[PDB]
């Protein structure tokens, strides 16, 4: 009940706009700000009604209906209806949105004819009354549910929309237990409690401060000093080991396992990369244990693209060998035996621009000279977003987590035909259409019985994908969060494994 509580990073906000954040930093905060129809657990990846009351699903597992809530309120005070879920599905999923999670929508009925620009609306999402929305979809989707939780679907109101068009995400209004209060840019960013919050009872807190441009390592001295509560870009790998021999700030670290992997992407439209020799030497260059020293050995060497304790990841899959003799015969075979130079992209915030600098050295053993670009956050995901900008970019700081625990969510945004769209996560504009059919055909398999089966048909995707090397997958990583004395709650809304870093929500001051 109460309390405003201080959390720092280093690099800015650009969009709070729920159809296109998707970064480490924005993510939860575009939760706390908009609902959807579904959320979870606090804590945990157990699903829930959250917009919806109640929902039925149909035998065939085709027809979702969802009872929404009565009374839900957007910041501006108007009610929300089903025309809301409605209008913010068919905006999320129309091209010209350019969401990056547009293709999470693929099974709903119309979707293709929305996707190709022959329809602005989805025929499958009906509004049955103002409180009923009904969903139809052309195929069963063992994921449905989680999408019906993901950002992309979360409700907007669409008179807002049009008041700011473009800048809609430097404006949000949502239903969320937060509003927007002060957006300082490069600054200061300021959520306020949302005193009509359709959850009775949350959020606790009455204010979070977000403060913008501020040095990790310093942000590690303001919390000894209880000048800030949560340092959001985590324990500097100059600092982990005295952190954790101070019994003092070690009590104020959260450790939790997560889905992720982090990696180098490489753009498979844009020469040399468009020969998949090149993209193997690649993965055969990479030192991971190296970087994973940077990084205090937080974290374990990744040969392929799932987590290792995702669902299909392939246990016995040996991956590629850190072999420099190897990876020079086959940039020979591609007609580089003298190499090349190219740019490798990273965002700016420790210690991702060493860890570039470590690759950097890598490429240079196999006779890649790779320049970095060391850029904000934004500029980087910008430039993959572009088919014609960045060949390499370490997504260290950036990507991946999973938004939701399914192998599925490693594909379509990052690896498959839909995310290698403009503005998209497939910065390796990697698009695989055989392999599109075959991640649609996994989803379909909704039998719960049938996992084991499902998880083999995963891996068999994720076996042809490091085939074609879109990626060089280099580790995954422990999370590390830091909080002050006076944050009271569980350690897994620290460490929450879906409104990643914290579940601003139901978080509280003692
Ligand atoms: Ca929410």
């Amino acid at each position: 009940q109460g309390g405003a509580i201080t959390i720092t990073y280093k690099d800015d906000v650009a969009t709070l706009d729920p159809a296109i954040g998707y970064d480490w930093q924005n993510w939860s905060m575009i939760k706390s700000l908009f609902d959807g129809l579904m959320d979870y657990e606090p804590g945990t990846t157990n699903l829930k009604p959250d917009l919806a009351e109640s929902y039925e699903i149909s035998p065939d597992g085709k027809t979702f209906t969802f009872k929404l809530r009565h009374g839900v309120k957007f910041h501006n005070g108007r009610e929300m209806t089903a025309d809301d879920v409605k209008y913010s599905l068919d905006r999320v999923t129309n091209p010209k949105t350019q969401s990056p999670g547009a293709g999470f929508f693929g099974s709903i009925k119309g979707y293709d004819d929305v996707a190709a620009g022959k329809a602005t609306s989805l025929s499958g999402v009906t509004v049955v009354d103002p409180y009923t929305v009904k969903f139809e979809l052309t195929r069963p989707d063992a994921t449905f549910l989680h999408v019906m939780a993901i950002n992309f679907s979360h409700v907007v109101p669409k008179e807002e929309v049009e008041k700011y068009g473009a800048d809609f995400g430097k404006h949000p209004v949502g239903t969320g237990a937060f509003k927007l209060a002060e957006w300082t840019l490069g600054q200061r960013i300021v959520f306020e409690r949302n005193p009509d919050y359709w959850h009775k009872g949350l959020p606790h807190l009455d204010k979070i401060t977000f403060e913008i441009g501020q040095e990790p390592i310093v942000a590690l001295l303001r919390l000894q000093k209880g000048e800030i509560d949560v340092p959001g870009d985590g324990i500097p790998p100059a600092k982990f080991q005295e952190v954790m021999a101070d019994p003092e700030q070690k009590a104020r670290v959260v450790e939790g396992g997560q889905l992720h992997t982090g990696y180098v992407t490489m753009n498979t439209t844009m020469a040399p990369f468009d020969n998949v020799k090149v993209r193997q030497a690649v993965n055969m260059a990479i030192n991971k244990a190296r970087i994973i020293q940077i990084i205090n050995g937080r974290a374990v060497p990744a040969n392929q693209p799932l987590p290792p304790s995702m669902p299909g990841y392939d246990k016995e899959y040996k991956g590629y060998p850190y072999d420099v003799a190897k990876a020079k015969a086959l940039l020979a075979e591609a007609g580089h035996p003298d190499g090349f130079e190219t740019q490798l992209f990273a965002m700016n915030t420790d210690p991702n621009p060493r860890i570039a600098q470590a690759i950097q050295q890598d490429l240079a053993a196999i006779g890649i000279k790779a320049s970095i670009q060391s850029l904000a956050q934004a500029n980087v995901i910008a430039a993959g977003g572009d088919k014609a900008g960045a060949p390499m970019i370490w997504s260290g700081g950036m990507a991946w987590i999973a938004d939701f625990p399914d192998p599925s969510n490693f594909y379509g945004p990052i690896l498959g035909c839909a995310g290698a769209v403009p503005g998209g996560w497939n910065w390796s504009w990697y698009c695989n259409k055989d392999l599109d059919a075959k991640a649609a055909e996994a989803d379909s398999v909704v039998d719960p019985a049938k996992g084991a089966e499902r998880d083999k048909m995963w891996s068999a995707i994720y076996d042809k994908v490091m085939e074609d090397a879109p990626w060089a997958p280099v580790f995954n990583e422990q999370r590390f969060t830091m909080k002050s004395a006076r944050m009271g709650g569980a350690d897994n809304l620290y460490v929450d494994p879906v409104h990643i870093p914290i579940n601003y929500d139901n978080v509280y001051v003692k």
